[PDB]
DNA sequence: CCGACAGCGCATCAGC
DNA sequence: GCTGATGCGCC
DNA sequence: GTCGG
């Protein structure tokens, strides 16, 4: 429900996760805090003690104990000193720039660099990806309105076809799940001339999308995966639409739907499916669905021509993309 | 008590 | 020059 | 940090 119920607690947890991830470089601690913060979100009751929250999956002794200290004092000793930390705050912030992870953030903060302004003055100490992340700092933190997504979709699809009518292109993520807003645009690309058996295939797409002035920057590009920046055309005299993150993967036709399924998520939904496929005699990854032997041994890939085949194999009513949150 | 917690493509760097 | 390590993003 | 073996 609404934040107020356990916002103070979930906020603390989230703040702690960011600290562990950006500062401590302890990714598993980050996830442990995040998982607990989200499970405490679902909870329909005002948590009155740590022991209460402990009754949940993902909440152990340490978090239960911080919840006890939080309820009593309204603060968190640890988070307090962390907010004072002249370094922890700065390292946390810099990682908000795409291309700057825990390592670079720390190096910058040690060289005295700790604000966007500092970054602008020292563009020379940043690689190409980081320069772009700095350039579109604000634009990258904005949500993309579904209405805008559709508009972008029509552009990609249209252009993809303009190059070769046999190109299959699907847009996934929260978009393909119907959501009103999306963080970025993920596009899965395939072509009949590309399978797990058989360079200008992905390239001529990125190339074309550059010609119609959609894709504006490249973070990374190779023969199978592309990550860059796109933008919708300006409606005369009106604000130029913000720049957006676009990913374009070239997946083999024989593992395209497993791809399509995996990248449509949500990840929590996939887990409730991966773990279900596991106790029914099947394994689902990003590329293929495979049959297991008695001794947990895998086996050759099984023919998948549609996102539906995956469900039939593990006997699970084809869930709808519209209601596949979990 | 103790290990796993996902694993991969691209960019870039270290060691040679 | 190359090969392997590493940092980064990301269901 | 939490869970499972
Ligand atoms: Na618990
Ligand atoms: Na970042
Ligand atoms: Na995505």
């Amino acid at each position: 429900p609404q934040e107020t119920l356990n916002g103070g607690i979930t906020d603390m947890l989230t703040e702690l996760a960011n600290f562990e991830k950006n500062v401590s470089q302890a990714i598993h601690k980050y996830n442990a805090y995040r998982k607990a913060a989200s499970v405490i979100a679902k909870y329909p009751h005002k948590i009155k003690s740590g022991a209460e929250a402990k009754k949940l999956p993902g909440v152990g002794t340490k978090i239960a104990e911080k919840i006890d200290e939080f309820l009593a004092t309204g603060k968190l000793r640890k988070l307090e000193k962390i907010r004072q930390d002249d370094t922890s705050s700065s390292i946390n912030f810099l990682t908000r720039v795409s291309g700057i992870g825990p390592s670079a953030a720390r190096k910058f903060v040690d060289e005295g660099i700790k604000t966007l302004e500092d970054l602008r003055k020292n563009e020379d100490k940043l690689n190409h990806h980081q320069r772009i992340g700095l350039k579109y700092f604000g634009d990258f933190e904005k949500r993309i309105p579904r209405e805008e997504m559709l508009q972008m979709q029509d552009i990609v699809l249209n252009e993809v076809k303009k190059v070769d009518s046999e190109y299959i292109a699907t847009v996934c993520g929260s978009f393909r799940r119907g959501a009103e807003s999306s963080g970025d645009m993920d596009v899965l690309l395939t072509h009949p001339s590309f399978t797990s058996e058989s360079p200008k295939l992905l390239h001529q797409v990125v190339e074309q999308l550059q010609k119609v002035h959609f894709i504006t920057d490249t973070l990374s590009k190779g023969e199978t995966k592309f990550m860059g920046v796109c933008q919708l055309p300006s409606k005369n005299d009106e604000k130029e639409y913000p720049h957006r993150r676009i990913d374009i993967r070239l997946i083999p036709k024989d593992q395209y739907y497993c791809g399509v399924l995996y990248f449509t998520g949500s990840d929590i939904f996939n887990k409730n499916m991966r773990a279900h496929a596991l106790e029914k005699g099947f394994t689902i990854n990003e590329y293929t669905i495979r049959p297991l032997g008695v001794t947990g041994v895998a086996g050759e890939p099984l023919p998948v021509d549609s996102e539906k085949d995956i469900f039939d194999y593990i006997q699970w009513k084809y869930r709808e993309p519209k209601d596949r949150s979990e």
